[PDB]
């Protein structure tokens, strides 16, 4: 089973720090995309277009996509597996919009969590997966608006919040409420589960999310927000016999509009500074290898390689 | 109230290694010492005296002395809090042990837990802790043997075998195991006690390092302990009042002789290779500077500085 | 706060046996009500008139009303507690009915949950409860199907089939099914919430009822039943200030429509057999007092009084 | 696997009311023995002798001998399973005191636990249990005090002090209290382990019966202590292979010195006043049958067999 979790630190001052697992059985790469590029969403089915209005830092596995990332408006997309999504019903004609390049579809035209979701609540497209592939999408901007995402029986289902800060795998946004509702009648500091359950990490993750220190100094949060993920995160090579377990964490400075990344399997933790990185037009794509076992430190700007994509 | 944990990962071929975590509130700097070296039990009660047959690698904080260590024949000895620790009735008589320096005297002096068991059993000296401090130990050899030595009303407890591979805080030994035993009739998969608490964090760590990955491959298993050290450490600033939070972790390699080592606040793992180490009488101490915001990476052999003690 | 549970074993052979257990802080007494009785809904507001097509063995409290019972078809109708529960909006202008006459209503005119619940579903009229009350129902009837009907947002809410099998207090039935989930994922004989809390004595006795022996035998299907609302009631008088306690017990036999009952006051299980009683028209209502402490043995039926109601 | 739980409630004035619960797979009956009678520790084996000082009313199994009582000291001695008992180490050749008899012996000749435990503590006897059976035994006296008795490893191991008011079965009983402990970290009103364990039984037991309200009147305190064991029995029959299910209950008034009793079988509560009962040498020993399905209710003094044992 795959395991992800993510959860947003809403502090003072407009601090706003979105921290992610990937846990899987990942081939993650990541890369920089300058604005005005233009994109398709489907390479068979009629789709929809669109030119990218904004920049974006993204990673992305080989059979997955993209995955996670900010744009230059500090909004931050995550996908996350939910087994018992259902994108729609047979016999839907809409324009598909394929499930490996949503995120980036999100990234490229949203600035506020308010326009990403206005634009899906019309239903425009659906949301296309290949059979033999089921993900529910966290948004969040700088304001700290979070949108939960999940298509259940063919209907798209949104929680649009501030208070929408975590989220996990199954079951479906309203139950998983409910089960870390229970959890908090017990009590983080009595009881909390402990387990790589997706439930166990949402209640975790939600419990210390809040119980870390309200700062707006970043060499404060970020290594915070890092020390939840890092709580949730599975134990490497966890089999007791296929369990999935942490391969990387990320952590989106969304005021700073920094993005810092470290390997399970890699020493330390880089970032990218957004700040620092040009995304005009013209500028070119860009990439940081990390499935060549590339060990990058600090700033990791310095390290981008040019790539024709 | 306050949080380690510490846990050996028994591998393969050999394989040992030894995680340690370390919560607090801790002004800690590393030491290399040279062997040969001459050292005191205390500064003003009747002591014991010895010149180091080993060198080691050591951490220490500025107001508990040496807390974390590796000698030369790959020992580890480690100080964790157990605050019903009780080191001897009153009217004991015998030269007097600082709890400061009691580690490095089983750094200094000892290859193997069987030696260093033997010589504790005797029964010489008295542990010495002045009043406003209460710890117990925990010692494990290159053939993966622990010992657990605690002082309780007064009287010497040790638990020696390989099957000892977990210590936490309180309670005493016999009892944590008690605790770690109901918790395994539970099962692991099902359900873990997922908090801060010494025992939750026993049972965790327990649990986990028997189920990462039997490698004898270093470039697995310690990113592995590594992983179990971080499910088990405290996210940080936790308070919700003065909780302790995990403010780094070490790892010791003890079939290879590295000693691993990171911090909460600072990104990245960096180690010292201590096959790559000067250990000779002449060679003079050397020290990590780490209270001033050092940031290391890698070998940091290389930022090594010369120190007058 | 109040505590109910409620829990239907279902067996072979149509073996269908309820259980519910009553804690508050309750005045309960018992009424026997022939057929062809006649009453509306309520005394000050508009209403519904009837007159009862079956009759009905019934348990009230004094400023609760019917809150319990088994009508000669075996259906079983029981009010719980439900705290969020919402009867309707403001305006609302439909018939009234009393919340303390509900169930008296559903015992009255239905044999079958089918025909219950497409009557409900109508929603011809509103559940009226005076402010300074807050209740859902769960209906069975003999072939083991079952509704939850719950009153969120002015909104009515039901969930209909054999699944549904256990029903306790908040929260909502959606969200409860998925603490229950939860719980399962962690398997009952690993680990079970022990606590009096609504969710923890749903998660036992849905564990528990699916786990007493599958037999078609009441002297065993009885007592089993008992002993799981035995294990989920309140310890008495647990003050640690003012917790809810077990105060009652009741069980219904509806394959042989017998209904058990048991003060946690008073030493024994006594019964009523609806087969030996008279529920024609003219019998006249029959009530067993139990507010004077009167301790009834084995058949009560000979120790039915007369009442002038 | 077997299951009993035995605690003692401490009330104000004197108040002590001992409960216990008997899970099995058990074929009990119930006897009153005169005092003055006379008997051996072994059939075959050399024992001890005695004539009992004090009569008794006990239950006992077919199978298993006297493992539950009070005698007219208003003491009280029960023998719960605990499957690691070792009575002595190979070469015991002390005189040998059945397990079967182990028990009455207690309560003929011991009014007072101080007393118990003084003779117990010569360890004149051995105790000897057939191969193809391991039990400990708690008893507490009129004034609340209790020990705690087992053999660990051939060796005599006692806790005696009024606080010790819980006993379960395994494990042994410093390392039960360390479970307890923990549990007691996380406080009953949070969480409370809701299982058939061994040591989840204990947990609440203890929990409970310091819950319940504080009073000196049985009519209270009766019915309270019995809630809790109900709280702690094992649901019937419950299989989900072959777990041990509570067949009986008791709960011992010490001080008005009453017995009560109950079967998860039979309806109701019923109990020898001992009060009523002649002890005196010539009385001769009577019986209450429950293996023929008897039901008794209220007080069964009446119903009082004479046998000739």
């Amino acid at each position: 089973s795959n395991a992800c979790t993510r959860a947003v630190y809403l502090g003072p001052d407009r601090m706003v720090v979105t921290g992610r697992t990937m846990d899987w059985k990942i081939m993650s790469n990541i890369y920089v995309f300058p604005r005005g590029m233009q994109r398709a969403g489907h390479n068979k089915e009629k789709t929809v277009n669109w030119t990218s209005k904004y920049g974006s830092v993204i990673a992305t596995g080989y059979d997955i996509g993209t995955c996670d990332g900010m744009n230059e408006k500090g909004l931050v997309a995550s996908l996350l597996f939910l087994p018992e999504s259902v994108y729609s019903l047979p016999g839907d004609t809409r324009p598909a919009m394929g499930i490996s390049i949503w995120t980036q579809y999100v990234l490229d035209n949203f600035a506020t969590v308010r326009e990403a979701v206005d634009e899906m609540k019309k239903e425009t497209f659906r949301i296309d997966a290949p059979r033999m592939s089921t993900l529910h999408m966290a948004i969040t901007d700088e304001t700290g608006n979070t949108a939960v995402i999940e298509y259940l029986d063919g209907k798209l289902s949104i929680h649009e919040g501030k208070e929408y800060q975590v989220m996990t795998n199954s079951p479906r946004y309203e139950l998983q409420l409910a089960v870390n509702d229970y959890w908090k009648e017990v009590g983080g500091l009595q009881m909390l589960p402990g387990t790589n359950r997706s439930s166990d990490r949402f209640v975790r993750a939600s419990f210390y999310i809040h119980a870390i220190p309200q700062t707006a100094d970043a060499k404060i949060a970020v290594p915070s927000v890092l020390s939840v993920m890092r709580n949730v995160s599975v134990p490497f090579g966890i089999n007791t016999p296929h369990i999935s377990s942490t391969r990387w964490r990320s952590v989106s400075d969304q005021k700073n509009k920094v993005y810092y990344f470290e390997s399970t399997l890699t020493p330390n933790l880089f970032w990218l500074d957004l700040k620092k990185i040009d995304f005009s037009p013209k500028a070119g794509v860009k990439k940081l290898s990390l499935t060549k076992g590339e060990i990058y430190a600090g700033d990791a700007v310095k390290d981008l390689k040019d790539s024709q994509s």
